[PDB]
């Protein structure tokens, strides 16, 4: 026997890492960023497992985060650490296991005005917020203040991740809810008010692997700011990009999710509306 | 969720690509051409081979013949290699034109030359974008090049040469004269070139050029192709010799063989082939 299959290219990227010449450090992430968008969730959290490749962004992160750069180099790290928290339980717990939280609220606080980097690490924590193991570590009141403060930034692309890190906070119900249940009540009202001003943005924001993440939160029927949240984003993806999102959403069981909140007779009306909306082009995808 | 992994690998190429720090964008454009020679082709990347053409423009514009601009006409050169699709994407980004412009630019760079001729010889294996090499200041200046004493130069010229004249008459264009002289510069031009140093190219299959071996009437074309297979089985018989007769190399040289009145030189180098693919026992 010999070391594992992995240690050369675990030593080859830590020397790039730790490297006096920057390049050798834009060469990592270059190619992390590159393997985190081609290879596939299953490949990335095997790689992500052997390497600790979350563990070796996140200490990119706070060294630029402790220069206060903002470069290419940082914002690609961030989006790396993004995409690989995807649809990966086991990816997000070594960003939560490595104080991959307090480190992005150094982030949102160091670089407020950056909105492109505030959506990179909003992204990543809205992959936290979708593994219920998880929702303890997500109840830490600054974390919660902070971005129920970026909820209402007019930056769609910023309060949209934080919106989605509230509805699927929110979502679990009271019983997991720690704080006290009058800040919970007052940011479900403050997600289906924020929702209702968003513009129709311009680009995409974000793109979906499965849409099974939404479907807890369709039936939120006690909570319509929960519900409309799932709704709204579902309803731009799909209007944005219907030949990838239609199909997946009825492959992966949408139709009776969206139809149990069309027939629910008491159901919030903008919920109702969107719901239809998307229902009807759904339909059109004969 | 994640960001749109498509455009998240642009933007990666972009910026490594077109980086401030020429140490940075050299090592790119090195990595990129090694990674397209070893990946497997086509499934397409033409957004970096606009990335690599502007590249290559502005390396033109300052009139400067460095490392950074070879291997990044590597890169394209290794991008091109089977891949009709990424071809055509370079004749659409007015390539041919600025590839026209580094060949006035660099007349006595050999090793410039070499990188640009192995991708239009690329292109000129793409039936479909054959009337876009029809152009006469292109034609014109290739033919010249044919007859360059630096082999690795005139190696691929002569390969376009041989493809194109390969196609027929009625699909030439320009001139018929010239045509006609073409064909007994590519044959007289090939006779006098020295045995290469080294390798001057890889080849991932021989179908290319199958279709030059049974151009009996215009026996130039076929003595580049076979000139070509011998210069690669002879220096790299491991690889070669064994893709030649997995491919049905030895019905086509045994054709040309047997063939009865056979351009003697062609001749000659059919059986040196067809011998030191039987000695690969």
């Amino acid at each position: 026997g010999g070391f594992n299959r992995f240690e050369a290219a675990k030593l080859v990227m830590q020397w790039l890492c730790n490297h006096e010449d920057q390049n050798m450090q834009r060469m990592a992430v270059a190619i992390i960023s590159i393997l985190a968008a081609k290879l596939s969730t299953e490949q990335t959290a095997q790689l992500g497992t052997e390497l600790f490749i979350v563990r070796q962004l996140l200490q990119i992160v706070k060294q630029k985060t402790n220069q206060n750069s903002v470069d290419t180099t940082l914002k690609f790290t961030l989006s790396a650490l993004w995409n690989l928290t995807d649809e990966s339980p086991t990816t997000c717990r070594h960003f939560i296991e490595n104080q991959g939280l307090e480190l992005f609220m150094r982030v949102l606080e160091s670089f407020p005005t950056e909105s492109s980097i505030q959506q990179k690490v909003l992204g990543l924590l809205n992959n936290i917020a979708e593994v219920q193991e998880l929702h303890s570590e997500l109840m830490w009141k600054d974390f919660i203040d902070h971005i129920s403060s970026l909820l209402h930034s007019v930056e769609v692309e910023v309060s949209y991740f934080a919106a989605g890190i509230i509805a699927h906070l929110i979502s679990r119900g009271e019983q997991a809810w720690t704080l006290s249940r009058s800040q919970r009540n007052s940011l479900l009202d403050d997600l289906h008010s924020a929702i209702l001003k968003w513009p129709t943005p311009e680009c995409e924001m974000v793109a979906y692997r499965s849409f099974n993440p939404f479907f807890p939160l369709l039936g939120c029927f006690t909570t319509p700011g929960v519900q409309l949240w799932a709704v709204w984003a579902m309803q731009h993806v799909c209007s944005k990009n219907p030949s990838r999102y239609c199909s997946m959403l009825i492959e992966e069981g949408g139709l009776q999710h969206l139809y149990n909140i069309k027939d629910h007779e008491h159901t919030d009306p903008h919920v109702q509306q969107i719901a239809v909306a998307i229902l009807d082009s759904l339909e059109k995808h004969i």
